[PDB]
């Protein structure tokens, strides 16, 4: 069962710039969902310490990154406080509306893409290189939830049947064609050692076989 939901007006806005501007700095869109995931495990983090069973489902806070040639995907996953329902379907969506439009007034104001993150919409930096994104997420608080987009103004909200997650978010970007470098391990590393060196959790790549 699977429901369907439009952008906010100001959100669709700026997925349409991403996909359309010509801008060769693509790599920023690793460094922007790091900083998500890492802000996730925040969260988990503080609430566990006055209430250890938060923990209950993944004592564990870490990154992965997962490189798939095959699929032509990038997977990034973390162990971090997850999602509900309604923040897939109202709440990112309420905060992204405010921040999207300061981010398009600055790019206005001599700004580029690259700060996209001081105004805490930097997840959408992940259409410069996917056609598609995934977002497999589970909070404590409610059940496993699949959301996905192609852009295009909608997205859809989907319970998620496959394999449990225990708690975290899993971000997997179906990449554009010619942007398969960022499934090459050499890049990857350079990308994480340039833009997520003082991350405060271990970020690990998984090599392929
Ligand atoms: N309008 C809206 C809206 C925008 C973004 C998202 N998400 C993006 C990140 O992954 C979680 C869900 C959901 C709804």
């Amino acid at each position: 069962e699977v429901e369907t939901f439009a952008f906010q007006a100001e959100i669709a806005q700026l997925m349409s710039l991403i996909i359309n501007t010509f801008y060769s700095n693509k790599e920023i869109f690793l460094r922007e969902l790091i900083s998500n995931s890492s802000d996730a495990l925040d969260k988990i983090r503080y609430e566990s310490l006055t209430d250890p069973s938060k923990l209950d489902s993944g004592k564990e806070l870490h990154i992965n990154l997962i490189p798939n040639k095959q699929d032509r995907t990038l997977t990034i996953v973390d162990t971090g406080i997850g999602m509900t329902k309604a923040d897939l379907i109202n709440n990112l969506g309420t905060i992204a509306k405010s921040g999207t439009k300061a981010f398009m007034e600055a790019l206005q104001a001599g700004a580029d893409i690259s700060m996209i993150g001081q105004f805490g919409v930097g997840f959408y930096s992940a259409y410069l290189v996917a056609e598609k994104v995934t977002v497999i997420t589970k909070h404590n608080d409610d059940e496993q939830y699949a959301w996905e987009s192609s852009a295009g103004g909608s997205f859809t909200v989907r319970t998620d049947t496959g394999e449990p997650m225990g708690r975290g978010t899993k971000v997997i970007l179906h990449l554009k064609e010619d942007q398969t470098e960022y499934l090459e391990e050499r890049r990857i590393k350079e990308i994480v050692k340039k833009h997520s060196q003082f991350i405060g959790y271990p970020i690990t790549l998984f090599v392929e076989k």
